[PDB]
């Protein structure tokens, strides 16, 4: 779809099983998600926004399902204040800016 | 324009008679600049973003050219780690997402 951004450009996502929103984020290169159970081997990595730096883990390969689109990536997992879809799962689903 | 995702959606600013370059940032809700130089009163305010707060300056009813397009609104001042153009901004200059 088309979303403007008077609201909060929140939409449904499926990933791991599990149905969460999320917001698309085209400020986050990577995607995020507080408190989501994913399956396998996972790394620590650590990432830095407003207010410093956050502990994650990261996980690769996981497929989601962004507002009806399937994509496959990196998903982080971490205490964020609100989940986000990041450009690595953007660009798959063909997400553009336009003005 | 139209941007795509796979670099960093960076475009051009000019704001307090400065010229920088900022993050279009669909997940911001405000529009934060690091050291830029602005003029008359402003409040304190605390944010929150990954990894924790954030104290920033409030400056209201500020002037900004967006990669050419004009705004006027709320701009925080602090040290965030890159300059963003939040929701505030964007919905004055027609920023939509797209896919
Ligand atoms: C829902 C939040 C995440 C909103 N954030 C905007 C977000 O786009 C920024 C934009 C941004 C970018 C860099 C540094 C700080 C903030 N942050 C971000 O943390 O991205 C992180 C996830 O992927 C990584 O790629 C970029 C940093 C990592 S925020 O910077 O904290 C923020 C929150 C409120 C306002 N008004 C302005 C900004």
């Amino acid at each position: 779809p088309q979303i403007t951004l008077w609201q909060r450009p929140i939409v449904t996502i499926k990933v791991g099983g599990q149905l969460r929103e999320a917001l698309i984020d085209t400020g986050a290169d990577d995607t995020i998600f507080e408190e989501i159970n994913l399956p396998g081997r996972w790394k620590p990595k650590l990432i830095g926004g407003i207010g410093g730096f956050m502990k994650v883990r990261q996980y690769d390969q996981i497929p989601i399902e962004i507002c009806g689109h399937q994509a496959i990536g990196t998903v982080l997992v971490g205490p964020t204040p609100i989940n986000v879809i990041g450009r690595n799962m953007l660009t798959q689903i063909g997400c553009t800016l336009n003005f």
